[PDB]
């Protein structure tokens, strides 16, 4: 019933130095699902499901 | 019944420096998903879900 | 009841720097979802689903 | 008596991200040299001296 | 008599990513020299010296 | 009299990521010499001295 917060972070990314130097990068994907490359991602979630770098294949029936 | 929050942070991405050399970058997708390539991202959500790269591959029925 | 915020940072990507040398990019999408190259994307959302780079293959019946 | 170069680079600077967050900065000088802060610089020199960043206090006679 | 160079690379920088986060920085100088931050910084030089960050605290007589 | 040189590299950075947090970073100089934070230098002399950091206290004579 009384929440005092002084500089608080909650789901917080910083200071971050990436280098990447690649001479050849490919994806093929037939049918299914690829996540390739995610960086520097931050988020919250209340009451909710959070998901950041989810890859499904199918939802078959 | 009381919140005092000073210099709060939820979810934030700050001070970021990235570099990308690549040659000879190729995509090929056929009937599925592909997320490729996200930084920097950040987001809040209240009373749903929350997803940020996220590659289903179909529905089927 | 009573909410005091002072600089509050909700869903906030700020102080981004990033250099792309590519020589050749290529996409080929043959029915599918296909999402890239996201950055400095910021987002809140209340009650509702928040999604920022989502590829869905497609939905089938 | 024969030169042949192909993609030759000399004193070359390139690909590059910085990012400074600072909060306060000061410089107080008094008689002297100060050189703060050089980025991204290149040069190519024939025949002479080639000083970027250089601080010299002072000439006395 | 005969140079033949392919993809040569002299004093070169390239594909760097620096982040500083610094909350207060300060310089006080009294009658030296002071270099300070010097990054990304590339040169060739030829018959001549080559310098990039040299403080000379002063020089009497 | 002959030279044949492929994808050749003299004095040369390449792929640095480097990240920096202080929270206060101070320098006070009196009558000397002072290089401090020197990153990511590449360089290449012919017939000549060749420094990068170097602080010389003083010449007296
Ligand atoms: C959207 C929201 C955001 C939110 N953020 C808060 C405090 C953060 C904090 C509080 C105290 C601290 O000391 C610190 Br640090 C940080 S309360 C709050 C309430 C709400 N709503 C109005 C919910 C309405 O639901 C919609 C129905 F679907
Ligand atoms: C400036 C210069 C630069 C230079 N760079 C060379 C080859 C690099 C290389 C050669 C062969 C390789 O296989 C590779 Br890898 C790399 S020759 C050359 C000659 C000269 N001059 C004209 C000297 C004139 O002096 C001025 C008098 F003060």
């Amino acid at each position: 019933v009384l929440y005092v917060g002084s500089k608080t972070k909650e789901g917080v990314v910083h200071g971050v130095a990436t280098v990447a130097e690649k001479t050849k990068e490919q994806v093929t994907n037939v049918g299914g699902a690829v996540v390739t490359g995610v960086t520097a991602v931050a988020q919250k979630t209340v009451e909710g499901a959070g998901s950041i770098a989810a890859a499904t294949g199918f939802v078959k029936k």
